[PDB]
């Protein structure tokens, strides 16, 4: 069925509709599809889903100049955690990837693949069966009690970081990327969001290290910066971003209630533009905005208005990609989009409505998304959601 | 006259005009009198000026209910550097403030001092005549060339302070706020701005430092938390403000140009936050806006268009003082008061409109002020701008 409350407007004649230059990309419209986990990989070896995935980035590639960023891939084993979230390490899973990329890139669409490093948010168990650290900034706070029960459980306790297996992971990212683009993807986006390891870093809440890599607003970002450095040397700054989400409370970080987040975001900000200026500025910057401080709760849930992510506009003069909550927000949109450098990320209503640009232009009736299939292990929920002209055809707009 | 091509609004009808309580202090509207040197105090002895000073802050007190920041004031002879701007901490000093002070609420209106501490923008030569150090927080980058020069010449070259004279400092800004309470003050406001010491310790083209006052962000803001926590002890919390200038170049200070300047000044701004949340809020923050980033420069020059104080009031949750060319644009305060917690410092225009605030009430005509007399030992452009009514009578509005 369609959203039945919606009002939608046609935003055709704002900055949504106009082309951008992203790295290497010519995008025909802002309309970004952000990281979304699906959990459609398979085990063993979190291959990407060998009957479904090419379809399901396929149906979502269909406007042309569409920026695509994956689904989080882990770099390694080790930086995974999840049986049904992919990788970007082995050869299996690049043949996978490699047939993903081609079929976005025959819709003259774009894609980014998103690298990731869980930390503390994977599940010990799954590492300690597969031989595996249970990995974080610090040894002595965790996420839940849930989860620091089941890591002792598994006899796999948290583990907090040494600066070799800070180095390890960064090779991890290094290869990983080299991976993704010579599998044919665009370039790559380095989450250091949601509370995953480079988050844990970042945070005070998570990072009680007294080493380099913490103490400090600097030593917290080393770790990030260390990540984004490599990664420009490897395959140049136009084929990275970074991901960030300053008011997150996701996987327990601290936002707002954090009086030292702004400047802690701000200082990597600002460690961006210092880069940008001396002539490796990244393709993008891409925020969570603190209308959606954990994405697990329905829109409107869970959002902070006590801050605002303007604050990294007067310091990073890049691209910058902002995501949370506009689907349904049409008029914010219209608002932010006056800014000539903003592009808008879609996230849930991209799940649920596979030609979201299209109705994003003609302000028509959106989908409306199942969450009980976001994490599924089915074709249901992933590749049958309806395009406007397919839900008519079903009665929708009588329903 | 009157400024010829201004088309004035009466502000009556916004929260400019809306009481707000600042420290023990009801205002009755939030027309601020920021600090403004005018160089009328008497040397020897940097004593307040015994002739006009009075008369000077009695009209300028004129609408009841009035917040004035006083000009600036040097807390110790250390500290000056400038013979005809007062100082705080002697008896012959104190006893023209009290009148100063008695006379400002006898018009119902309110008094903060602002404490001042000149660093490397002080003339070496005054200070070497009084057996005095040319201070700042390093001794290998100077505010301009020909103060070096100064400074060699008088035998007096720029001194990097010692942790033992940064205490000193110290002990003198807690005496100059104790002095002015005790002469009858409601408040001080410490002078973390324009590039004065303590600015010169907040930014990193001055502080060249690789002891704990310098080198990183928290070591940068230390001198001015000191002072904060000091006097917070020493008066009150509710007795103090701060005042800072994060995109401010006068002075030789980075503003924008440097990339880690936002996250700077959002350190000290979380760091206030904090000491707020556990039961020490300042009574304000100050700041300067981008709008000018030197005050020397006629209105409209030096805009920086780039960076926006708004972070701010995603982090510090109290009251904020805005100041910077604001006179000539009613149409942006409208907008700004929007804001339940903003107050409006209005600097140039108060020198030449002893009764700004009725004008900016009711929409009328802004007296142009004469720069050649911001800075003279003269009642001339000092106590002798017209009220309104005044300027009528002389035949402004035909002029
Ligand atoms: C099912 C689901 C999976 C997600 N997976 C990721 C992910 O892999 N990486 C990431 O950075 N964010 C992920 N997110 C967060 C989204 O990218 C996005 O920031 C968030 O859902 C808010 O945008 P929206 O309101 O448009 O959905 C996910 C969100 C959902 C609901
Ligand atoms: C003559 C003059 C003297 C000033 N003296 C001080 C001072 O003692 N302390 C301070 O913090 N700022 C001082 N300032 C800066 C003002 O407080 C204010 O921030 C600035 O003039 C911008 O506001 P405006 O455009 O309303 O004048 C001075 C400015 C002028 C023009
Ligand atoms: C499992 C992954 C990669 C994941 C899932 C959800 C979110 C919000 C995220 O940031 C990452
Ligand atoms: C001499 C003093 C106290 C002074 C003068 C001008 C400015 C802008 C300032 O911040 C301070
Ligand atoms: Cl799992
Ligand atoms: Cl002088
Ligand atoms: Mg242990
Ligand atoms: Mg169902
Ligand atoms: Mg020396
Ligand atoms: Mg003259
Ligand atoms: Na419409
Ligand atoms: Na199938
Ligand atoms: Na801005
Ligand atoms: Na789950
Ligand atoms: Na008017
Ligand atoms: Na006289
Ligand atoms: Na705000
Ligand atoms: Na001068």
């Amino acid at each position: 069925s369609f959203v039945k409350d919606f009002k939608p407007q046609a935003l055709g004649d704002t900055n949504l509709f106009k082309p951008i230059k992203i790295g290497n990309n010519e995008l025909l419209h802002r309309a970004v599809i952000p990281p979304l986990t699906r959990m459609r990989a398979l085990h063993p070896g979190n291959i990407p889903n060998r009957d479904w995935a090419v379809e399901y980035y396929t149906q979502r590639a269909q406007r042309p100049g569409t920026m695509i960023i994956t689904e989080g891939a882990f770099i390694s084993p080790q930086a995974g955690g999840y049986d049904n979230a992919p990788g970007v390490w082995s050869e299996e899973q690049m043949v996978e990837w490699t047939k993903i990329f081609n079929a976005i890139h025959e819709k003259k669409s774009f894609v980014w693949v998103q690298l990731v490093v869980l930390g503390w948010a994977a599940f010990p168990d799954n590492l300690a069966r597969d031989g595996l650290r249970y990995d974080s900034a610090s040894d002595n706070v965790f996420m839940d009690a849930e989860q620091e029960a089941k890591a002792k459980k598994a006899n796999n306790p948290q583990h907090s970081l040494t600066k070799d297996e800070i180095k390890q992971y960064i090779k991890e990212y290094v290869q990983a990327a080299k991976n993704s683009i010579a599998a044919g993807a665009d370039g790559v986006e380095i989450h250091s969001a949601n509370g995953y390891l480079l988050n844990q870093f970042l945070d005070p809440h998570s990072n009680t290290r007294t080493d380099e890599y913490g103490g400090s607003i600097e030593n917290r970002a080393r770790f990030t910066l260390e990540v984004v450095d490599a990664l420009v040397e490897a395959i140049g700054h136009e084929k990275v971003g970074l991901r960030l989400s300053p008011y997150g409370v996701f996987n327990s970080m601290s936002g707002g209630a954090e009086t030292g987040i702004v400047a802690q975001y701000a200082y990597v900000a600002g460690e961006l533009e210092k880069r940008a200026k001396a002539g490796k500025r990244l393709a993008f910057v891409h925020l969570v905005e603190p209308r959606v401080t954990n994405p697990f709760l329905t829109e409107g849930e869970g959002e902070y208005e006590g801050g605002s992510n303007d604050f990294v506009y007067s310091i990073w003069k890049g691209p910058v990609i902002r995501a949370g909550n506009f689907a349904l927000h049409p008029e914010v949109v219209r608002e932010e989009v006056k800014d000539k450098r903003t592009l808008i990320g879609y996230g849930r209503f991209f799940i649920s409505n596979p030609d979201l640009v299209d109705r994003l232009e003609k302000g028509l009736p959106l989908n409306k998304y199942d969450r009980d299939t976001f994490y599924q292990m089915s074709a249901h929920g992933y590749i049958d959601y309806p395009t406007y002209e397919e839900a008519l055809k079903l009665g929708w707009d009588k329903k």
